[PDB]
């Protein structure tokens, strides 16, 4: 199963680029820009450049007509560079010209080519304008009708997490580990045969064609670890879409050899509550003798 992540627009960009100084390993990235400087600049290994007649190698100043236009432009460049793919993360920041107007139409593309299409975009901060506001709710929505699922995250969450003083860049690696976590996660699953296990075609049954999603990671050890990891793996400082309401959940508990029945129907009872609904889980277990005394909590949930 191949994953690409794709970044489309300035912040989508600094995206793709931040994972991958961090190493992420067997995921492909690709960044998309209309903005030829940036685009030069970027780490990633695919690079297209985007709406090249329509901007003359400038971004898209703020009109998602232009970043829409500019993707429908280089359709075929963006086929090639997806093609092969299994499944898809586009990231992308709702509210300028570029994200706003082509990550739909990318994300449209991979979905049309049979790929599971997953996007990861930010709402601008409440500071940058109700107009700026508005265009991204209008890229939210595209994004919506065009992916199998959707994470949201609020810009002003992250005013949430910070002190007067935390650098920007500090609060943006924060929210770097959303999309992250989540290509990660999925990618060992894959690649491991667990006890009990889970696979793509897991994957595929929770993510495809649903709407919102949330993808979460949590560790503890300790003596209510199991719940602990379970709590932090649904905890949404900086999620839209909250645990609450899902009727679909994916959830995976690696431990190591003292990895009990019991503290595993203790994080899934959490789970299962913390919807508050009547969840159609896909339950899997990893006992990786490594880990001895952490405990990883893992949940896809989806279905609101
Ligand atoms: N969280 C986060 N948001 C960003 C970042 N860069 C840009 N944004 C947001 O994305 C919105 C659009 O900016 P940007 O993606 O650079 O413009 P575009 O290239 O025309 O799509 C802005 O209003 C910002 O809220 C980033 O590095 N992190
Ligand atoms: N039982 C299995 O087949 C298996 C495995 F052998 C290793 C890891 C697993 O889960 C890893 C994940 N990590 C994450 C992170 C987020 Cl943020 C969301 N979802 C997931 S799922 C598994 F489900
Ligand atoms: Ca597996």
């Amino acid at each position: 199963a191949t994953l690409k992540v794709i970044g489309v627009g300035g912040g989508g960009n600094n995206a793709v680029n931040r994972m991958i100084d961090h190493g992420m390993n067997n995921v492909e990235f690709i960044a998309i820009n209309t903005d030829g400087q940036a685009l030069n600049l970027s780490k990633a290994e695919s690079k297209i450049q985007i709406g090249e007649k329509l901007t003359r190698g400038l971004g898209a100043g703020a009109n998602p007509e232009i970043g829409k236009k500019a993707a429908e432009e280089s359709r075929e460049q963006i086929e090639d560079a997806i093609q092969g793919a299994d499944m898809v993360f586009v990231t992308s920041g709702m509210g300028g010209g570029t994200g706003t107007g082509a990550a739909p139409v990318v994300a449209k593309i991979a979905k049309e080519m049979g790929a599971l299409t997953v996007g990861v975009v930010t709402r601008p901060f409440s500071f940058e304008g109700r107009k700026r506001q508005t265009q991204a709710a209008a890229g939210v929505e595209a994004m919506k009708a065009a992916v199998d699922t959707l994470i949201v995250i609020p810009n002003d969450r992250l005013l949430d997490i910070v002190d007067k003083s935390t650098p920007m860049m500090e609060a943006f690696k924060e929210a770097d580990n959303v999309l992250r976590q989540g290509v990660q996660g999925i990618s060992d699953l894959i690649a491991v045969s667990g006890e009990v296990n889970l696979d793509f075609a897991d994957v595929k049954t929770i993510m495809s064609n649903q709407g919102s999603a949330l993808m979460g990671i949590g560790v503890s050890s300790g003596e209510n670890r199991a719940v602990e990891a379970a709590k932090k793996a649904i905890s949404s400082p900086l999620l839209e879409t909250s645990i609450v309401g899902a009727q679909g959940v994916l959830m995976n508990i690696t431990g190591g050899e003292s990895l009990s029945l019991f503290e595993a129907q203790e994080a899934a009872d959490i789970v299962q509550d913390a919807a508050d609904e009547d969840v159609n889980m896909i339950f899997g277990t990893v006992i990786n003798p490594e880990l001895q005394d952490e405990i990883v909590v893992t949940v896809i949930a989806t279905g609101f």
